[PDB]
């Protein structure tokens, strides 16, 4: 008796107009329902048929009727510490029709059983703890999975991945710095082209990375790596174009990474290196090149090859000069020189017509040269300066550039 005067007091007060107050476009461009503190589900949610997002926050005690049937247009769903309950009818649609997931738990109680049976679901996102062996179970019946993201604590690639590893395509596990000591099962995703290990406390490049040959895109984020000299096999990945070697501790970067043939965006941000040698600038390919937050003193003029660059960055560093051999790299689209120690910006920076973005504030500037206004593309919104130095430019170019 009880119950029902409840859930009518929940549909009294959470009608679709005051639901609809609430509807927002999410980050997956989806249109998303977020529910963050409520006594139930209102029936009157399954009203908003133009919904295609349901997110629920530590809401404990939820029971999804088979009026979930009325959302029309349903494809994710989002838990944050709920301990959900489905009917059949509503575990059947969302058998054929949940296509995105997201959990988070802070215990096993709101990681949901009947997720392992929603076959057409393609990404699955959980946040919480899982661990000697993963508290997952099979991902078996999820034969349409694509994109996998475990947030947790593990130090095994569960068995439950290899049920899902012959469709499987991105796989991310970013774990708390638990280290992953057991990497084998990894080496039975073939089909994956985009792998992230990231805080896995890893400290050298794995070995079962070299399996997967149809990989393209590589994070290994804050793993302490020391010596990459295991970048040689790589070259046997002939299909990687991303490599994420960033927030580690590298000093060298081998002549082996000139190997790296289709090698097109190079994360290296957040390192220990000092210099940044010649046979870098081999990989003539690299559209994308990231080495803030490190110690480097001089920019090669070799970089003056990479006539495919596009973006570059070299915040934080020691930078004293850069080479004019620099503004030969045409297609440059974004140059964050930020927080250097340079005396000079050149006049060179004007043959630079498809700038974007600039930023080099916390420099060693008197007067900035009046060619930046030969960066067609770049405004002072995208131009981050020192107030006192873009006072320095020109007139006209300080309006052109403000309108």
């Amino acid at each position: 008796s009880e119950n029902k005067l409840k859930q009518l007091n929940l549909n009294n007060e959470w009608t679709p107009d005051k639901l609809r107050q609430k509807l927002q476009t999410n980050a997956h461009n989806r249109l998303e329902l977020p529910l963050i503190m409520l006594s139930g589900l209102p029936d009157t949610v399954f009203e908003i048929t133009e919904l295609q997002s349901l997110k629920l926050e530590i809401i404990k005690n939820v029971m999804i009727p088979a009026t979930i049937a009325q959302l029309d247009n349903l494809q994710e769903l989002c838990l944050h510490q709920c301990s959900v309950k489905i009917h059949s009818a509503a575990l059947s649609f969302l058998k054929e029709n949940l296509k995105v997931l997201s959990v988070k738990f802070d215990d096993m109680r709101e990681l949901p059983p009947w997720m392992y049976g929603l076959r057409n679901l393609e990404e699955l996102y959980l946040v919480g703890s899982l661990s000697k062996n993963v508290t997952l179970e099979s991902l078996r019946d999820l034969k349409s999975l694509k994109i996998l993201s475990i947030k947790s604590n593990v130090s095994k690639i569960p068995q439950a991945v290899v049920d899902v590893s012959s469709h499987l395509q991105k796989m991310c596990v970013h774990n708390d710095g638990t280290k992953l000591v057991m990497l084998n099962n990894l080496k039975k995703m073939t089909n994956l082209t985009e792998l992230e290990l990231v805080h896995c406390d890893l400290e050298r490049i794995p070995h079962a990375v070299f399996s997967l040959l149809s990989l393209q895109e590589l994070d290994l984020k804050e793993n302490n790596l020391k010596s990459i000299e295991e970048i040689v096999s790589f070259q046997h990945l002939r299909k990687l174009t991303v490599l994420k070697l960033w927030y580690n501790s590298i000093a060298y970067i081998p002549e082996h990474i000139k190997k790296l043939t289709s090698l097109e965006r190079l994360f290296f941000s957040h390192n220990k290196v000092e210099v940044l040698p010649s046979h870098l600038f081999l990989c003539n390919k690299i559209r994308y090149l990231d080495l803030s937050y490190n110690d480097i003193r001089f920019i090669p003029p070799e970089i003056g090859v990479l006539q495919s660059l596009q973006y570059f960055s070299i915040t934080c560093n020691k930078v004293e000069s850069l080479p004019d051999e620099l503004y030969f790299c045409k297609k440059l689209k974004t140059l964050k020189i930020g927080k250097n120690s340079l005396s000079v910006l050149s006049p060179k920076i004007g043959n630079l017509l498809f700038l974007s973005y600039l930023d080099i504030k916390g420099n060693h500037f008197e007067v900035l040269p009046p060619e930046l206004g030969d960066c067609r593309a770049l405004k002072r919104a995208g131009l981050v300066v020192e107030d006192a130095l873009f006072e320095t430019l020109p007139s006209d170019v300080r309006e052109q550039m403000k309108a």
